[PDB]
C-alpha cells in the first residue's frame, strides 16, 4: 500500500503515497503488465465532481469550510435539474495545470503551473475556434521566446455536440501518396491530408506543406482554415560544423501544440483543448526525422557524413543520429526558438519528481515515454524508478473524430 | 482470450494465447504499473502441481504427452516427492528445463540463441572446491578461444534451504572495486562490498583498475572459500579506436565472458540456486552501461575531453558524441580480436524475428520493454516500436537476495 522507488545510480529511495488516491486502470494486471501498449450518466457525474471539487478546496486551504460546502450543494443541484454542470474559472485553471500535473508521460511538468489558460467555453462556431487558435498560436509562440498554454472550447454535451480539433498537432506537415510508391512529406499525416483535399483542401504538394485546420463546432460539420503563415514560425535546419548540412532542405516548426486530446476535470469532458510547450530536441531530431515511418533522413545523413553504411556494426546510424541532433538543438538556438535538450530536461525532471515526493507524496511517471529516444542511460531518469498510475484531472487519448462523426 | 500487440513502424499486429499459461505475478495491478520496477523450503503440498505442470510441459514438447512413459513419470515423482519430500530431475528434463528458463527470460533480447545452449550438469558436486573445477571447465569451454559457446552449469538443488549450493560472485568474472579513503574508487564501483568481502576471507588484493576478482564459493550451505579462475582462462581484449589512436592510452580493457552467477533456476518446482551461466556480450553492455554509467567506470568526461568537445553547454551534445565513439571502439576491439561480440542494431533486430517466430509456434514471447530496449539510440532500433506483453512463465531465472545477507556463519 505505500511503495519505493529506488534510483539506482543515487541509491536515493522515495515514498509514493499517491497513487492510493488514484483511480482509473492501467491496462496491466498480477499476470500480465501492459507498460509498454501505447493504448490499454446522472449518477456517476456527481462523485466524479465532489472528488474534484473536495481535492479544489483542499488545495486553497479551505477544505471543509461553508464556502466548499456551499459549491458542493450549488454544484449537486446544477447536476439533477440540467444533467451536467459548469466550472468556475478558477476551478478550470486549477484542472487544466493538473491534468498536466498528472500527465505521466510528460517530462516535461516541472513548468506545470505556469500555464496560460484561455477560457474558450463561449466559442460557438468553428470561426470562433479559428480566431482563439491563431490568439493561443500567437500568444505561445511570443516571437521564438515560447510560452506555455492551452484552449479551452465548451465541454461535451449529450455527445453529439462534441467541439473537436481533427488536426493531431495544431501545427502539421502534409502527407502525400505518390505514383512512385514513395511518400512526400510526413507520412504519419497522409490519412488527415486526404481527409482535407477532399474536404476542399488546395494541397500545393510540397514535403514542408503546413497542414490547414478542421475544426468542428458543436457537433457539426468539421470546416477549413488555413493558419496564418506570418503565425507559423518556421526553423530552417542546419548544422555548425558541416556545411552542407542546409542542402538536405530540412525545416522544422517551432510550436508543438497537442490538438487531439480529451480534457476530463470534475467528470467534465472537453473534448477539443489544445495545448502547447515546447520542444525537446530529440522529439524532432530523433522521431521526426529518423524513424523509419517518419521523414526518415538517416541514410542520407550517413551518405553525406561518407561513413562506412556496410555493416551495423560501425554504428554509422549511430553516428549519424547524434549530428542531426546537434543540428536540430543549434538552429533552434541560432534562431532563438525555446527548445531543451535531452540531458537538461530529464535531469529537470529529476529535480521535480523529488519535489513531488516530498510535497504531494509522489508523481505519477511512465518510464517507457520519459526516457529519451536516444542516449537513455547517460540521463539520469533511465535510472529512476517509475510508478506509473492515472490521476485525474487528464489528458486522454480520443478516437480520431472521423472514425466516428457522421455527416 | 487474445491480447494483439503492435508494432508502430510496421503495423504487423500479432496476438498472445501464451500468456494464458502464466503462473508467477507480476508486480503490476489494475491500479499501478511497476514495469520499471527492478526487485518488483516448498511443501509436498506445493510441489506436485508444479512439478506436474513443468512434467506435461515437458512430455507434450517430445509429441508424448498422455504416454504410458509420461504417466509411469508423473506416478514415479509423485512416489518420490510423498517418501523423500524432494525429487530428482532426469538428464532430459535438466536440459530442457534450462533451455526453457532462457526461452522465457524476458528481459534477455538473445534468445534467438535458446536451443543452442550447452548445459553442464554438475548435480554430483559436493564441495567447493569441485565447484571450482566444474566452473573453470565452463569457463574454458564457453570461451573457446574467443569463438563463444552458451553454456551453463547446474550444481545441486536447493533441498531444506539450509545447505545451498551459491555462487557468491554475480559474475564469474568481474573486476574488483577498491573505496579510497578520499572517497573516490579504483575499479569497479559495482564491486565494491563483494570486493570488501573477498579482502576480508583472505584474498590478497593487487589494488589496480582491472583485478579479476576470485570466486567465491558454497557447497551444501557451508562456508563460502575463494579461488583464483586461472589467468589463462580469462579472455580479455584491451580496447582500442579505429581512427583515435590516444583511445588506448586510456588504459581501458574488458573481459570477453559475461557469467551471471547470481540467479535461481526454477524447474518443476525444484529451485537451482547455483546455476551459473554465460553467452555473449552485446556492444552496448560494455560501452554504455560499464564504461559510462556515473557509478560505474564513468569515462564520459575523460573521453570527451581527449576529442576536444565543446563541453560547457550539455546541448551540444558532448555526452552522445563520446558514447558513439566508445561503443565503436568496444565493437572494434572485440572484432579485431576475434572475441564473439553483437551489436545492439544486429541483437534487436535478431530479437524482433524471434518474437514473431515464437509468436507463430508458440503463441507468444514474453518480453520487457525497459530492458529489451538498449540503453543508446532506443529508436533506431526495431524495439522500440514494438509493444510487448510481460509476463512469467517455468522454467525461470529469478533474482535471488545476496548471499552475505542470509548467510548463517558456520565460522
Ligand atoms: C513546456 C515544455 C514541455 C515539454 C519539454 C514537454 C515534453 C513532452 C515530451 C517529450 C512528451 C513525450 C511525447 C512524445 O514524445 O510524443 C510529452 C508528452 C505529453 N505532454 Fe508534455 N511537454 C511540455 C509541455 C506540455 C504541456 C503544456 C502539456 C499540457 C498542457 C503537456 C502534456 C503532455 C501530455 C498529456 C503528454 C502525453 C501526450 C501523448 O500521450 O501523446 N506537455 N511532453
Ligand atoms: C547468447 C548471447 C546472449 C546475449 C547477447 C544476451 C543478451 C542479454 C542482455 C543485453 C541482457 C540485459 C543486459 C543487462 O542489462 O544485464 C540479458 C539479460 C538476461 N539474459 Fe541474456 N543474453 C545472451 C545469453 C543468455 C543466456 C545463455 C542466458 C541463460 C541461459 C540468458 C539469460 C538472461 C537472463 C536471465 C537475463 C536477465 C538478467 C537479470 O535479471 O539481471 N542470456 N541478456
Ligand atoms: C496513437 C497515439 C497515442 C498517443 N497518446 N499519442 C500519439 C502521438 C505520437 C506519440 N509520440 C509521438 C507522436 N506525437 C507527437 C509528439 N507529441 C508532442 C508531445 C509534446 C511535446 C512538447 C510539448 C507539448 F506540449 C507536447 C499517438
Ligand atoms: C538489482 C539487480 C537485479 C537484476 N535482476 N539484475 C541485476 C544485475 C544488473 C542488471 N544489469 C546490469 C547488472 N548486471 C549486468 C550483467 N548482466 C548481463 C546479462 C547477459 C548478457 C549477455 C549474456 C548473458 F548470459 C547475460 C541487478
Ligand atoms: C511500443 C512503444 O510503447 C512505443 O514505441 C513508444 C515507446 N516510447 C515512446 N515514448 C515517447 N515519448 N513517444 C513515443 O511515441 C513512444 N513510443
Ligand atoms: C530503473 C530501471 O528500471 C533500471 O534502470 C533498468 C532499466 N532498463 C535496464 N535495461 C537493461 N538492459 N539493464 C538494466 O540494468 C536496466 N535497468
Ligand atoms: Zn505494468
Amino acid at each position: 500500500r505505500f511503495l519505493k522507488v529506488k534510483n539506482w545510480e543515487t541509491d536515493v529511495v522515495l515514498t509514493d503515497t499517491l497513487h492510493l488516491k488514484s483511480t482509473l486502470e492501467t491496462g496491466c494486471t498480477e499476470h500480465i503488465c501492459m507498460g509498454s501498449i501505447v493504448l490499454p450518466t446522472k449518477d456517476q457525474l456527481f462523485p466524479l465532481a465532489k472528488e474534484f471539487l473536495d481535492q479544489y478546496y483542499s488545495s486553497i486551504k479551505r477544505f471543509g469550510s461553508k464556502a466548499h460546502m456551499d459549491r458542493l450543494e450549488e454544484v449537486n443541484k446544477e447536476i439533477e435539474s440540467t444533467s451536467t454542470y459548469q466550472l468556475k474559472d478558477t476551478e478550470l485553471i486549477y484542472g487544466a495545470k493538473h491534468a498536466w500535473r498528472n500527465a505521466s508521460r510528460c517530462v516535461g511538468r516541472i513548468q506545470w503551473s505556469k500555464l496560460q489558460v484561455f477560457d474558450a467555453r463561449d466559442c460557438t462556431t468553428a470561426h470562433g475556434m479559428f480566431n482563439y487558435i491563431c490568439n493561443h498560436v500567437k500568444y505561445a509562440t511570443n516571437k521564438g521566446n515560447l510560452r506555455s498554454a492551452i484552449t479551452i472550447f465548451p465541454q461535451r454535451t449529450d455527445g453529439k455536440h462534441d467541439f473537436r480539433v481533427w488536426n493531431s498537432q495544431l501545427i502539421r506537415y502534409a502527407g502525400y501518396k505518390q505514383p512512385d510508391g514513395s511518400t512526400l512529406g510526413d507520412p504519419a499525416n497522409v490519412q488527415f491530408t486526404e481527409i482535407c483535399i477532399q474536404q476542399g483542401w488546395k494541397a500545393p504538394r510540397g514535403r514542408f506543406d503546413v497542414l490547414p485546420l478542421l475544426l468542428q463546432a458543436n457537433g457539426n460539420d468539421p470546416e477549413l482554415f488555413q493558419i496564418p503563415p506570418e503565425l507559423v514560425l518556421e526553423v530552417p535546419i542546419r548544422h555548425p560544423k558541416f556545411d552542407w548540412f542546409k542542402d538536405l532542405g530540412l525545416k522544422w516548426y517551432g510550436l508543438p501544440a497537442v490538438s487531439n486530446m480529451l480534457l476530463e476535470i470534475g467528470g467534465l469532458e472537453f473534448s477539443a483543448c489544445p495545448f502547447s510547450g515546447w520542444y525537446m530536441g530529440t522529439e524532432i531530431g530523433v522521431r521526426n526525422y529518423c524513424d523509419n515511418s517518419r521523414y526518415n533522413i538517416l541514410e542520407e545523413v550517413a551518405k553525406k557524413m561518407d561513413l562506412d553504411m556496410r555493416k551495423t556494426s560501425s554504428l554509422w546510424k549511430d553516428q549519424a543520429l547524434v549530428e542531426i541532433n546537434i543540428a536540430v538543438l543549434y538552429s533552434f538556438q541560432s534562431d532563438k526558438v525555446t527548445i531543451v535538450d535531452h540531458h537538461s530536461a530529464t535531469e529537470s525532471f529529476i529535480k521535480h519528481m523529488e519535489n513531488e515526493y516530498r510535497c504531494r507524496g509522489g508523481c505519477p511517471a511512465d518510464w517507457v515515454w520519459i526516457v529519451p529516444p536516444m542516449s537513455g542511460s547517460i540521463t539520469p531518469v533511465f535510472h529512476q524508478e517509475m510508478l506509473n498510475y492515472r490521476l485525474t484531472p487528464s489528458f486522454e487519448a480520443q478516437p480520431d473524430p472521423w472514425n466516428t462523426h457522421v455527416w
